């Protein structure tokens, strides 16, 4: 609900902090942004909430042009501390703001026992004069916080006189800040903002207290819920400490919860938002599912074997010399258009498929056509070749091949992942350190015509993006999750 939304008058803001990476979190309120701002056919700010002192501005923008997300401007809180100082200023003298030098402890305590504290009636000079302490960056002023004077006795403890603007000296133009509270409802009313959206984890009522004391611009609040998901750390300490000890060697591994991350892992943006519209700790299953339902009917399909447990089928009644024939890249979508097919007598197949088969038995080779098993050569236990017959012109044993034409077949590792940490929410004790699984395979030579984050489907196999190019011509190739 977007409260007196006024088409062509709507105007939300993504306010990330500029202190790390957008994760997929950060992804839904992104996204939830920019669909009231079209839905109204308005306008979403982006804003660096750089409220308190701690550049990532270059990954947060290039992450939400990834997801196809467009803003009419950039700002940042800092852009905005003037006025702020300006209207706590003003604050301060309708007597709705005071200098407060109680220690730490005793005013959670103070607040929880809903006592006033003993500043809260200071006079306005006076409170004047330790804000200009605050301001100075004097240990006075050090010693003191200014706060809003509300409702010690309000059953909501937010509005229990909230810190507005605090004394920092030590970290790195500015002595003083405003607080998170008091910055956000003012530089959204200030900006235009007419819908903040954020997470429902209540604030409402300070926030609109702030406003109307300072009769400014009214600005609703809307409320959504976090998505977070299973099994996935993003607390930024611990992202820190994977790279920092080489689990992973970078903040865009498939297994980082961040949004380069799981685009590099096969994710589609489309996935993401629709898997949003449709949807504590959710479930990466649904997601994956989406995505290959997106994905499946719009990527080619390609063929690949294990390169080394691969077996040596022969069919005996054909030649040396190489067919090729023209093949649509996908059965069911003449769009993706064609690949070439090689073949000639000797073959590649999969030791899963090979060791179920026994004399005189027809299947089929996808794509080519059926033949007829005629033996198979076993030595020291393990099976050595398959030798059958062409029948190219009623199976339920369909499998996928590749040409042994060794010159021409392209080598790929596949990489499949799991899970960083193995429990869903001394912690590093429950890390899968394993979690990043090679398997070498040879593919079809078509395959070479695809680029860097192309997504396809290898036959009986699953689905894979094409993460790197290696020298050589060899492919690093990620399995999506699929769902199932
Ligand atoms: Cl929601
Ligand atoms: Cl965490
Ligand atoms: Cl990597
Ligand atoms: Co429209
Ligand atoms: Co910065
Ligand atoms: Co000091
Ligand atoms: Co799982
Ligand atoms: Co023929
Ligand atoms: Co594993
Ligand atoms: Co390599
Ligand atoms: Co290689």
């Amino acid at each position: 609900a977007m409260a007196n939304a006024v088409i062509g008058n709507v105007v939300t803001r993504f306010p990330p902090e500029p202190s790390g990476y957008l994760h997929v979190g950060h992804a839904k309120a992104a996204f939830l942004n920019n669909y009231y701002a079209q839905m109204y056919e308005g306008k979403m700010l982006l804003r660096f909430d750089d409220t308190n002192p701690v550049k990532y501005e270059k990954s947060i923008i290039e992450d939400l042009e990834n997801l196809g997300l467009k803003y009419e401007k950039i700002s940042y809180s800092s852009d905005h501390f003037d006025l702020l100082e300006k209207y706590c200023i003003d604050m301060i003298k309708m007597n709705k703001a005071y200098a407060d030098d109680t220690g730490v402890e005793d005013m959670r305590n103070q607040r929880g026992e809903g006592i006033e504290s003993i500043n809260r009636n200071n006079s306005i000079e006076k409170n004047l004069e330790l804000f200009n302490e605050m301001r100075k960056g004097t240990e006075i002023g050090q010693k003191n916080c200014i706060r809003a004077k509300i409702n010690m006795q309000s059953k909501n403890k937010c509005m229990r006189d909230p810190v507005m603007y605090r004394c920092i000296v030590d970290v790195p133009k500015y002595k003083c800040y405003p607080t998170y509270d008091f910055a956000c409802p003012i530089i959204d009313s200030i900006e235009g903002v007419t819908h903040a959206l954020r997470t429902n984890e209540d604030r409402i009522e300070q926030y609109n207290w702030f406003i109307s004391t300072l009769n400014l611009r009214k600005v609703y609040i809307y409320e959504f819920s976090r998505l977070a998901f299973v099994k996935t750390v993003m607390s930024k300490r611990k992202l820190k400490w994977f790279v920092e000890n080489n689990v992973v060697d970078s903040w865009v591994d498939p297994r980082f919860p961040t949004i380069k991350g799981i685009l590099r892992r096969g994710l589609t943006k489309e996935a993401l938002f629709q898997f949003i519209l449709e949807q504590n700790l959710m479930q990466w299953d649904k997601l994956w599912s989406i995505n290959k339902q997106i994905i499946d009917p719009i990527i080619p399909r390609y063929a690949a074997v294990d390169k080394n447990s691969s077996i040596l089928l022969i069919l005996t009644d054909l030649t040396d010399q190489v067919i090729q024939k023209e093949r649509d890249l996908h059965m069911k979508n003449k769009s993706l258009g064609t690949c070439n097919m090689y073949y000639n007598n000797k073959y590649l197949i999969e030791l899963e498929d090979a060791q179920t088969l026994l004399e005189n038995e027809e299947i089929t080779l996808i794509k080519l056509g059926n033949i007829i098993i005629k033996n198979i050569e076993k030595e020291n236990g393990k099976i050595k070749q398959i030798n059958a017959l062409s029948n190219f012109h009623t199976t339920k044993k369909k499998i996928h091949w590749l040409p042994y034409l060794p010159q021409q077949l392209i080598t790929c590792t596949l990489y499949e992942y799991d899970h960083l940490i193995t429990v869903d929410k001394d912690w590093t004790n429950f890390i899968n350190f394993n979690s990043k699984h090679e398997t070498l395979v040879y593919a079809e030579p078509s395959i070479s015509s695809l680029k860097v984050s192309d997504k396809f489907q290898f036959e009986r196999r699953g689905y894979f993006i094409l993460d790197k190019i290696d020298p050589h011509h060899h492919l690093h190739l990620i399995k999506i999750p699929d769902g199932k």
